[PDB]
């Protein structure tokens, strides 16, 4: 039996508050002017936060606000005390932007699998449940005396392709320091984090009957974040795709605007996926696009359907294209990427996302490839 | 029938923003190793217009190592080649700022590892050609080849395939930085294919990739002066597609640079890449991915999986069940086998960990393929 372990982080995590403060200084740019160009890259570490990059705006006011922005993030992040490793209203920010005033070869991959609701691989999709849940019962108040950062792991043993058996969950979580490890921070997150997912995913296949629990296995967790560590923007690729489970072309997301074909393009190929699940074409499916230099409209499409397909793949690889319009321009435009829509991607995943809607997770072509075939 | 499939990898050489931080973060491990073979290292670095800056947490008895970080930065700053404000960055005057933590002194998991026939060094052949060419890039400016070069640069391929065989090499984009004074139709482009292009192709000297009709596009977007992290931004680990398998094989996530070999991030990953290119090279597969299961409590692994794409010679659970009795895949094991605590890895840091046809490096020697054999 195949065991397939993929995992994910709290936005606590400090790789993840680089992700987020350089998205977040992207949507305040965007919010004022959508066409800034923009290309920022954060650092933590004790203390500390270090913004570098190159922007081309219109947005003054918005660029000249960034240092709030980055406080307020980390606030919103819920790191406001020394005693909890970081203070986004105390810890020093530094930025180090230049600042003006106004294809490629490529290929790109997207996946999706109908082993979840959200069309995602069941290992990467109940490891970012869990990295929700986590943060959500912390900010709810369920679980107030959680603190930011946190991991989740998962791993699944499968049969012949099904997910059969829940393997072992890690969830590692910072807290106060008078909480008992044992016989509070254990049951708790058993109780409110780990059934209340499995409840709610109630996976047909899945038996979670045996599952081994682990939490925080490296025992008190009571300061996190940059303290101590560092974290950089880009670092958690494979968390905010499929987390191992499908091809990375390469190229982190968040700091980026959409014009960056890295972003855009995998977003794309992303929906492009989902979409040919969801209209039963195939129960799994890898899709790649290839673009060319000098050519605006893809110079290929390839899918991989791993022998799941239900009609002939080269039929599938046909249609796309003429559901799809694959030029970068019609994705900005098709999907509304110049809107401030990205400081919420940069954790939790990028991709099959149950808690807030993403243009390119919509199932509006499922109708227009049951047209085609 | 369908039609051709078209794959592309890129490369960067050691002047890219992102690899100078690579290899910065890894100048510093080695330099703590040097002194204190068992330092633990997690450094990060950052560039940008006229700055580094170098921070994460070391444990490490190499103090006088540790005093020297500032000297190192520079010094390999000036190596890659970055020695004026001409050409965007000088490592003896850039600013250097050191925040690093300093002090005396398993887990669930999953790593990949590949290999295949496609090449001398049984990578895939996109990734395996864009770094020959990335590597021969910076060759010819450091032999004075073609001096006028500076240290920036990208290698981009894309070859059709068809059937699963490589048979025409479609695109081949390189990048570069260069003097000023160079003129870029009759001078940098027919260098580049003269001495870049035509001696990688001719070195590797591959059976079924046509070549007749590459399109190849030297500076398609123009003037290359400025570079590095001028008008830019670097920072370590933020080309782990291109440090691996160029996007061909699958990555379970995790960079390298700047991390000891206590990190199973980098030393199993490395280890996964010597079983598979062993198995191929032992004949048992024409192309494999292996994937090595970990758990916390356990040492050695308790999984080990192979997927051969339908070109195994042997049946597959045969093979899965003869890596472990070969290969001791315990971390302890790995970093003794291996001799991972030595200062071996700055030189990683650019042209890719694996397939390296310049150096050599422990996970990339074929000292398994007996033991396979006598296996089965
Ligand atoms: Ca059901
Ligand atoms: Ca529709
Ligand atoms: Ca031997
Ligand atoms: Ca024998």
């Amino acid at each position: 039996g195949r065991l397939f372990t993929s995992e994910s982080v709290t936005e606590g995590h400090p790789d993840k508050i680089c992700d987020a403060i350089s998205d977040s200084v992207l949507d305040a740019l965007l919010a004022q002017d959508p066409r800034s160009r923009v290309a920022v890259e954060t650092l933590v570490t004790t203390g500390q936060v270090h913004v570098v990059g190159e922007v081309t705006t219109t947005a003054k006011e918005a660029f000249a606000d960034i240092t709030n922005t980055v406080r307020e993030r980390i606030l919103d992040i819920g790191y406001d005390s020394s005693d909890k490793g970081f203070d986004g209203a105390s810890c020093g920010v530094n930025i180090g932007i230049g600042a003006q005033s106004p294809g490629d070869q490529g290929l790109m991959f997207g996946y999706a699998i109908n082993d979840t609701p959200e069309r995602m691989p069941l290992p990467i999709a109940l490891a970012h449940r869990l990295s929700r849940r986590l943060t959500e019962v912390r900010k709810n108040g369920v679980l107030p005396y959680l603190r930011p950062d946190g991991k989740t792991q998962v791993t699944i043993e499968f049969e012949d392709d099904v997910p059969v058996r829940l393997d072992t969950v890690v969830i590692s979580t910072q807290h106060a320091a008078d909480i008992d490890l044992e016989n509070t921070l254990t049951p708790d997150i058993r109780e409110k984090v780990l059934n209340t997912v499995l409840n709610d995913l109630a996976h047909d296949t899945l038996d979670t009957s045996s599952t081994r629990l682990l939490v925080n296995p490296t025992g008190k967790f009571v300061v996190g974040g940059p303290m101590g560590d560092a974290g950089l923007t880009g670092r958690k690729i494979i968390v905010d795709t499929y987390g191992g489970w499908a091809r990375h072309g390469g190229g982190a997301f968040s700091g980026k605007d959409p014009s960056k074909v890295d972003r855009s393009a995998a977003y794309a190929m992303r929906w492009v996926a989902k979409n040919i699940v969801a209209a039963g074409l195939a129960e799994r499916v890898e899709v790649q696009v290839a673009y060319a230099i000098g050519k605006a409209a893809p110079v290929g499409l390839f899918i991989e359907t791993f022998g799941t397909a239900t009609v002939d793949p080269v039929k599938i690889e046909k249609i796309v294209p003429e559901v799809f319009d694959l030029r970068p321009g019609a994705i900005i435009r098709d999907l509304d990427l110049l809107r401030p829509i990205y400081a919420q991607t940069a954790a939790y995943g990028h991709f099959g996302r149950t808690d807030v809607e993403l243009p390119w997770e919509q199932l509006n072509k499922v109708d227009d490839l049951k047209r085609a075939i």
